[PDB]
RNA sequence: GGGGUAUCGCCAAGCGGUAAGGCACCGGAUUCUGAUUCCGGCAUUCCGAGGUUCGAAUCCUCGUACCCCAGCCA
């Protein structure tokens, strides 16, 4: 339960609503990021925990910034975070004819004229943050000519930013919304849902409320930022004919620590190409998380325990990652993969090789077992190894030795070094039955794998804050290394996320894995103390 | 100027009856993942200062910090 969910509850209670009609109006000018699933969440959320309805309405008002790539992937994020809506996917350019009769009664009513103040000169009139705006000159003009003024705004007799068509409210106003807000604009240029059959379109305000209204929304849930907004919500809807008339609620929007949340920066990263593209693994959108390994679970997860409130905030990235590891670590099947490779062979070992059992989860049993290959001649991790130190270090030591996770114990007695004094081999000895612990890959059935690990795409904990957030990307954000997995992973599918032993959950995709060089991405590391 | 928010490091319950929970952090027990699980600890005070009441994070007063609004964007 939130401050919403009581009101709605207040709302059943007294018998102001029987049912709850709730909505997702994202524009069509970006992807979404985790910020949207938030919305998602609580929006979806609501209708299905009170038996109602949840529409997926695309806010095209502005078509020089949208476009019909997004709307595509605005409906594969929503489907694929497991949210369905109601009815039809519905869209504000649904509602262009409705919107423009409204305009049309609002000047009727006089409450509504034909504005020639350029772009420049009505923020002249607008007035500031501590001074009333003024009325301008054309703002009383007759119904008529208000009428032939919009019908010739309408027939694209005006150059756009020529004319315009204002709300008449009151330009002293100490909310600057409500001073004169427009609510037709000049804009040739074709809409990717109405073509070109329009060339005048609506603005935020005054298509928001009459697409909600008949929607027949009992409570439009938007974020702070729109607490201005409602008085010109409810002008509107107050000023016109219309049945119903749905309450604005508004809650704090989400802000992730070391990323930004704005398609504005988001759009950014990707047309100035620092990142692969909006579905980046270290974008903070849907698709990118959904590329990263996320599961639509672990989102709705992250979503429930961030709440829902009007305190602004900034949760910590170690939120999202407990969400993630909490569910992968239950489900995904550990496996084995090398990813800095230095090769250990075995001279005690006698033959090709043989075959060993291991786990598809040591905590679970029911989860089955697997035959995996293991030989004289092996691959471990470069950090495992250390000639050197502290009795705290569990890992293999020059002198000392360690558990092959679900095989023998070996030990190293003799080690090989190069011109700049890298090793490349380390030579041990196995015990004939011994079956720190460390993980391994048979060099004879290694499987060649790119490893992609990624990490924070900034530097800084607020990049929003910083005065050029790009110069404070973090270089380190993507680290392609190559490594060796065992066999198994042959088989693995893009989808499912595999726990590496000792090194964190991984999965494939990439959308660079091949058949030959399979790509994994780590989905995010094990905890580590 | 108007609109909002102040509770632990980060989130968040709380709605006159005596500060939940999560993430995180500090200990101890297990583990063939330094993982998991696992028991034990972690704000005598809620932005500050007065006031009210038997009792206040909750009510009252004056202050303070931060966030949003001057697109023909959403
Ligand atoms: N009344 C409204 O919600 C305005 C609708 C407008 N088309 C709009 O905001 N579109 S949008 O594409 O920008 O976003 C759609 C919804 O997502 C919410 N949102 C956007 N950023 C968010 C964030 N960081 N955290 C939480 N919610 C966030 C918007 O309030 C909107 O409901």
């Amino acid at each position: 339960t939130n401050f919403i969910r009581q009101i709605i509850d207040e709302d059943l209670a007294s018998g102001k609503h029987t049912t709850v009609h709730t909505r997702f109006p994202p524009e069509p000018n970006g992807y979404l990021h985790i910020g949207h699933a938030k919305s998602i969440c609580l929006n979806f959320g609501i209708a299905q925990d009170y038996k109602g309805q949840c529409n997926l309405r695309f806010d095209d008002t502005n078509p020089v910034k949208e476009d019909i790539e997004y709307v595509e992937s605005i409906k594969n994020d929503v489907e694929w975070l497991g949210f369905h809506w109601s009815g039809n996917v519905r869209y504000s350019s649904d509602y262009f004819d409705q919107l423009h009769a409204y305009a049309i009664e609002l000047i009727n009513k006089g409450l509504a004229y034909v504005d020639e103040l350029t772009p420049e000169q009505i923020r002249e009139y607008r007035g500031t943050l501590t001074q009333p705006g003024k009325n301008s000159p054309y703002r009383d003009r007759s119904v008529e000519e208000n009428l032939a003024l919009f019908e010739k705004m309408r027939a694209g007799g005006f150059e756009e930013g020529k004319a315009c068509l204002r709300a008449k409210i009151d330009m002293a106003s100490p909310f600057i919304v409500m001073r004169d807000p427009v609510l037709y604009r000049i804009k040739f240029a074709e809409h990717h849902q109405t073509g070109n059959k329009w060339c005048i379109y609506p603005m935020y305000d005054f298509t928001h409320c009459i697409s909600d209204a008949l929607e027949g929304i009992t409570h439009s849930l938007c974020t702070l930022e729109f607490q201005d907004n409602r008085r010109l919500y409810d002008w509107v809807l107050d000023n016109i004919t219309i049945p119903v008339h749905p309450r604005q609620y508004e809650f704090s929007r989400l802000n992730l620590e070391y990323t930004v949340m704005s398609k504005r920066k988001l759009n950014l990263l990707v047309t100035d190409k620092h990142v692969e593209g909006w579905d980046d693994p270290r974008m903070p959108t849907i698709s990118g998380l959904r590329r990263r390994g996320y599961t639509a679970a672990s989102i709705r997860e992250f979503c429930k325990r961030i709440g829902v409130t009007k305190q602004d905030n900034t949760i910590e990235m170690a939120s999202l990652e407990s969400c993630i590891r909490e569910d992968l670590n239950e489900n995904a099947p550990r496996a084995m993969a090398v990813i800095d490779p230095v090769k250990l062979v075995i001279e005690n070992y006698q033959g090709e090789g043989e075959m060993v059992t291991m786990p598809n989860h040591p905590n679970k049993p029911e989860m089955g077992s697997r035959q995996v290959p293991f030989s004289g001649e092996i691959w471990i991790d470069r950090a495992d190894f250390r000639e050197e130190a502290n009795k705290q270090y569990k890992r293999l030591v020059l002198g000392k030795e360690v558990r092959l996770r679900n095989a023998y114990v070996i030990k190293a007695e003799r080690v090989e070094k190069d011109a700049e004094g890298n090793i490349t081999t380390i030579f041990c000895t196995y015990d004939a039955d011994t079956l720190g612990v460390i993980h391994w890959v048979s060099a004879a059935h290694a499987l060649p794998v790119e490893i992609r690990l990624y990490d924070r795409l900034f530097s800084v904990p607020n990049p929003g804050a910083a005065d050029d957030f790009l110069s404070v990307i973090n270089p380190e954000s993507l680290v392609i290394k190559q490594g060796f997995a065992e066999p198994s992973l042959k088989d693995a599918v893009a989808g499912k996320a595999f726990q590496f032993e000792r090194e964190g959950y991984f999965c494939l995709d990439s959308r660079h894995s091949t058949a030959e060089k399979p790509v994994f991405n780590r989905t995010v590391g094990l905890r580590d103390t």
